[PDB]
């Protein structure tokens, strides 16, 4: 086969350097293959790098962004000044050093680190990994990243211009199952968006549908909504997307099966990874990506709440039978 210097077998010669950056990222960036803040920050970075792509700007004669081109690292001096890119500098610098030291393009490195980071989180699918994106990039145009205070129409139009259907926008948001916020309400730093910030599961879709009952911090932050229990943060765009008629039925369908959720998320991420590129010009090195440990827990409505506490918003499909839990209402600790 093509046997890499380390004895691993792979598809193509070009995949062998990625076994060295795999070891470096797992030992150093991810602190011993952990699923903590570095993974959550890299997931926010892959979205902010790739979504700087706009066919509408190109059509009007303007540069519309190179997509998944690593421009957020090569042109960090301009892209990290954008409102949406706060809290990312330290992760960007860490990634810059790995890219330089290994001689790989910045666009490829961000896609690789997302696939490897997710493999550290129980329940994750194995994401596709393609190599060969040119290292040359121009700065992304401003105002192409969706914000938590935007209306559902605004988010759907931005995402549609980039190439995503309403269903794929709901599918991409499965990444909020491994998420917290740091900059919307700094008083409750790293408050999780679902009760399992370290497990890639369906809890995010279930819990954003529950009635907002609780104010988790001393005041409300930017685009903050009432949440279902102490310690969980709910942002306005997630609350609105769960309830809007254009996205509500896809959101409800994501609540009962981790297997369907993983499959849909893997497909939407593969599409996002080549925005600005032709995937037929890239080399497939997906065999370098290791498997995640499986998640054996079933979907649940936490802490004694029942289906009467969820605000069913898909008028055509009845809400799935999800297991209920006993005990009092949970209070979530900060995400690690
Ligand atoms: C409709 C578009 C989306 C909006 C409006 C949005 C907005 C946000 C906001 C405001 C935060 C909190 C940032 C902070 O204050 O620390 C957040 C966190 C996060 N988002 Fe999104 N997001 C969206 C889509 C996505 C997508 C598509 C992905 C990736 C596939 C993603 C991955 C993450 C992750 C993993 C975090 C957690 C970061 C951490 O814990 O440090 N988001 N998002
Ligand atoms: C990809 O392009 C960037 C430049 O945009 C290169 O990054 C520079 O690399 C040099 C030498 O390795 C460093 O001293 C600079 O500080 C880097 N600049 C930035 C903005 O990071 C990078 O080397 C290129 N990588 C490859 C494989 O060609
Ligand atoms: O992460 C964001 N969008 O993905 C974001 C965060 C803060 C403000 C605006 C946008
Ligand atoms: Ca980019
Ligand atoms: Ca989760």
């Amino acid at each position: 086969s093509v046997t890499c210097p380390g004895g691993q077998s792979t598809s193509n010669s070009q995949c062998c350097v990625w076994f060295d950056v795999l070891d470096d990222l797992q030992t150093n960036f991810y602190q011993g293959s952990k699923c903590e803040s570095p993974v959550r920050k890299i997931l926010r970075i892959v979205f902010h790098d790739a979504i700087g792509f706009s066919p509408a700007l190109t059509a009007a004669g303007q540069f519309g962004g190179g997509g998944a081109d690593g421009s957020i690292i090569a042109h960090s001096n301009i892209e990290l000044a954008f409102p949406a890119n706060g809290g990312l500098t330290d992760t960007i610098e860490a990634l810059r050093a790995v890219g330089i030291n290994h001689g790989v393009s910045f666009g490829d490195l961000i896609q690789f680190a997302t696939a490897v980071g997710m493999s550290n989180c129980p329940g994750s699918p194995r994401l596709e990994f393609l190599t060969g994106r040119s290292n040359s990039s121009q700065p992304s145009p401003p105002s192409l990243i969706p914000g938590p205070g935007n209306t559902v129409t605004a988010i759907l139009d931005r995402m549609g211009d980039a190439g995503f259907s309403p269903d794929e926008v709901v599918d991409l948001l499965a990444a909020h199952s491994l998420a917290s916020q740091e900059g919307l309400n700094s008083a409750i730093f790293r408050s999780p968006l679902d009760s399992t910030p370290q497990v890639f599961d369906t809890q995010f879709y279930i819990e954003t549908l529950l009635k907002g009952t609780t104010q988790p911090g001393p005041s409300l932050g930017f685009a903050e909504e009432l949440s279902p229990f102490p310690g969980e943060f709910r942002m306005r765009s997630d609350a609105l997307l769960a309830r809007d008629s254009r996205t509500a039925c896809r959101w409800q369908s994501m609540t009962s099966s981790n297997e369907v959720m993983g499959q849909r998320y893997r497909a939407a991420m593969a599409k996002m990874s080549v925005l600005g590129f032709d995937r037929n010009a890239l080399t497939d090195c997906s065999d370098v990506i290791p498997s995640a440990v499986s998640n054996n827990a079933a979907p649940v409505i936490p802490g004694g709440l029942t289906v009467d506490d969820i605000e069913v918003s898909c008028p055509s499909e009845p809400f799935p039978e999800i297991a209920t839990a006993s005990g009092p209402l949970p209070s979530l600790a900060p995400a690690p």
